[PDB]
């Protein structure tokens, strides 16, 4: 899935690091029912683990996101992210 | 090496997606971000070429950066630049700031 041309960012999170990231993101969870999660890495590395559904124990996809890059999370898709000790990222949520 | 936006900064405003079909002409020519405002250009599709200038009246670029899909680049406060798009380029821009910028200008032209 690609984010539609007419979609926009309803909300953006502040910058998160190993020091102030919300435990909720570091855990196996999913995005809003109809929202695309765009993860932008400013510094360090963020590793993205995707799962076919909420039951899967092993990931069906692993993506390494480096500084200067971003990876999107399709609506309703289950995932978990791990951050290197110097990671700095934020997430933009597209919908509407 | 894109410059790092400090962790304490926050996004004040974000632009919708743009393509060579509806991109504001202000981005195609010289412009800079307002004081205390860091620009971030995310390329969702295609290619966006970035041209930076030493100052308001510099004619030839001091920096050229090619930004591909999945990548983003940053432009520090008041730094003059312009962007060029590929035929299938799709991108947007996030404006960060370490100060409340509500109501004020995000970018300057000319």
């Amino acid at each position: 899935l690609r984010i539609p041309k007419n979609w926009t960012i309803q909300r953006s999170t502040p910058f998160f690091t190993k020091d102030n990231v919300p435990e909720a993101l570091l855990t196996h969870h999913n995005t809003a029912v109809d929202v695309f999660g765009q993860i932008c890495v400013m510094e360090g590395v963020v590793t993205y683990y995707g799962f076919a559904n909420s039951e899967a124990t092993e990931p069906e996809i692993k993506v390494v996101i480096n500084a200067g890059q971003f990876a999107t999370s399709p609506p309703q898709y289950w995932h978990r992210i791990e951050l290197s000790d110097d990671a700095q990222f934020n997430i933009n949520f597209w919908s509407d």
